């Protein structure tokens, strides 16, 4: 069980982005921001983002939003891995969301995406 | 609300993009700006731009260029948020604008675009 | 011979692709992973990853990312350099795999992809 | 008006592009090169060129590359914004030229490229 | 003229690629190779390497090969200019080559590539 990655949206496709530039708490921060949706429909949770400065994992800001970005062209069927709760700033919150990105990867079947599940 | 959102533009295209290098004040700056229309119409503020080393938030430069010239790529729908009478360079500013680019979003109809609204 | 390049499989397209940001033992990581098919069985070895701060060959994280992502798009065929039972992670191998991504090279006809053979 | 924005070919194509390390003196460098043409023509000045550690702007070699890239790409209309007799190395400008690039923006029309022209 | 500029093939096409990692003269390195070919030919020398920890010139590893990917990608006619026999590790000399990539430029015909070229 890889920790972090037990919470995740499976066969949702990218279609909207936001990228910006912003000053939370104390630092100068960059972030992009996921919505999701569900063929026709909008998942549960539909906001996910990631901030360069700020969140459990700072790591790979540039991967991730070009990762994001590629997915967000083809419209593709992808299952995001996320974490809830996790910023604190409540005006970035109220205006995408608590939510922070941790992976992304590809599903090749109405039913496969690659990576983890929840055993079982 | 967020510090700085408060400003923007909705469902505007970028139909032009401008990037080069610049001596400004005794610094050396990149710098790039996005030209806007709203389908036939020119916007009130239609030239945003963004500098490396000179801004409110510097931060950004290069993930900024890179979006924005995914966007005039594809000519679609967004949002642009951005600071009024930023820059103070005066032949930079009549080349092109005081306005400091601060963040871009989708557009999914006329209505919504992600982000805050006011 | 290379050292580190007698294991291979040829030939086999990228199907998939993981991108995500993960602790393990003390460190922040960056991981990516190809999942592999040969037209449309799956091979032996079927999952490869690379990561930023682990591995026998820590350097290229950025440009194997992006080669991968390449041949993921088009979906050409490829040869893959792997070494086998690298990562411990458990949760790591368990989720993915343990093989550690070393090269990719592309292929002209079924015949024949660049780079060592045994 | 801006310093180094005098000098210009509006509505031009990049047509040819180059791209290499060089060692110049005693310092490492690298350059790419724009070639140009205006629709089946070559306009006075068809070489332009940026080097990472020479010229009279050093900085933006990563992003101007992509971005000269890019239009070769897409072969659109372009403005180009240039410097003339700034190369002092004379293999290199017998090779490409004296010119270094400044900057480029994109035309909506034959009559329209963004940025700022003379009177 | 140009020092390191005076061996190239002209009007080839990239149609093969390899980047991998590598620990070489115990060091740690990356390196990318081109593979050549002429229409229906294979040139004299079909494989230029370069490498990010070695070589003549070590500048310019990313850019060189975001440049190499992006004609491998489109096949198109260029001019490869590179540097006999750098490579001293016979491992990976004889797995890909010795020959080290200086510059790669677009042609417009058989008449033309951009860069210097010998009388
Ligand atoms: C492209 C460009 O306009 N560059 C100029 C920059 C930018 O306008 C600025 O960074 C954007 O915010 O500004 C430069 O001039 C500033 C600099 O001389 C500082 C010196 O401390 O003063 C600034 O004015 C401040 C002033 O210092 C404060 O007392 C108060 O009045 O606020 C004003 C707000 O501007 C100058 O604008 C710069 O070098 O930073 C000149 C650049 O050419
Ligand atoms: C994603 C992942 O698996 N990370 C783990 C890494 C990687 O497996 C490793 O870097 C791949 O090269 O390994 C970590 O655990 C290693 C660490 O505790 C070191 C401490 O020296 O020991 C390694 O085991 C070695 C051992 O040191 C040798 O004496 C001999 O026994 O061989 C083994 C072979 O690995 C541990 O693998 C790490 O901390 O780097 C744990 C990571 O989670
Ligand atoms: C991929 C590869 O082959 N790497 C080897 C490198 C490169 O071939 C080299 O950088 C090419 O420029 O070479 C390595 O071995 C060199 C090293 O031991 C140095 C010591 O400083 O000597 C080099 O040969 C010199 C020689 O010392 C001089 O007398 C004169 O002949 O010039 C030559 C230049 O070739 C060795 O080639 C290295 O570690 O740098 C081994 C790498 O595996
Ligand atoms: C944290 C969590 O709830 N994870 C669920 C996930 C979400 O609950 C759900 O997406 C909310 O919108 O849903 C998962 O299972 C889904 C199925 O319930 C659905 O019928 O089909 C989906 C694929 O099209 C998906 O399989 C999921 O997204 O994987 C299960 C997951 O744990
Ligand atoms: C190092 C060297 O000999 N370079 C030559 C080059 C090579 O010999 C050739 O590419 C080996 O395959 O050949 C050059 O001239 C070429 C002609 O030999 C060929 O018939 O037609 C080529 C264009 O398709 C070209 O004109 C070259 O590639 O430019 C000359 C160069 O110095
Ligand atoms: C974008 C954002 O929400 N930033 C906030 C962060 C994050 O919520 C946490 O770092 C999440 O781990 O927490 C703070 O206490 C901080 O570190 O300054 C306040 C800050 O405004
Ligand atoms: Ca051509
Ligand atoms: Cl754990
Ligand atoms: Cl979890
Ligand atoms: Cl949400
Ligand atoms: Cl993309
Ligand atoms: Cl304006
Ligand atoms: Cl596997
Ligand atoms: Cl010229
Ligand atoms: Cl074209
Ligand atoms: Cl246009
Ligand atoms: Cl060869």
């Amino acid at each position: 069980n890889m920790a972090d990655y037990n919470t995740y949206q499976s066969n949702v496709q990218i279609n909207n982005l936001s990228y910006g530039v912003y000053r939370s708490g104390d630092k100068e921060s960059q972030f992009f921001c996921v919505g999701l949706k569900r063929g026709s429909q909008v998942p549960n949770v539909h906001t996910i983002c990631k901030i360069d400065v700020f969140g459990t994992h700072k790591q790979g800001f540039d991967n991730m939003l070009a990762t994001a970005r590629y997915y967000y062209a083809t419209g593709e069927d992808v299952r995001i891995y996320y974490k809830e709760n996790v910023w604190t700033d409540r005006n970035f919150t109220a205006a995408f969301s608590g939510n922070e990105l941790i992976a992304i990867t590809t599903c090749t079947s109405s039913d496969y995406c690659m990576g983890p599940t929840l055993p079982n």
